[PDB]
């Protein structure tokens, strides 16, 4: 879940 949502930066 971390990264799909870090993809924002
Ligand atoms: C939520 O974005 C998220 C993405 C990816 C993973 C995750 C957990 C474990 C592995 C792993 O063991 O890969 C070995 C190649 C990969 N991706 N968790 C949560
Ligand atoms: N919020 N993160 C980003 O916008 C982001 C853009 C680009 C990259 C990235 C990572 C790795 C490579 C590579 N060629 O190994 C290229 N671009 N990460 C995050
Ligand atoms: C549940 C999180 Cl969002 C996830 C699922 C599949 C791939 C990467 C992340
Ligand atoms: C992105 C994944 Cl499907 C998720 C959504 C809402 C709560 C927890 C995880």
């Amino acid at each position: 879940l971390a990264a799909a949502l870090a993809q924002a930066l």
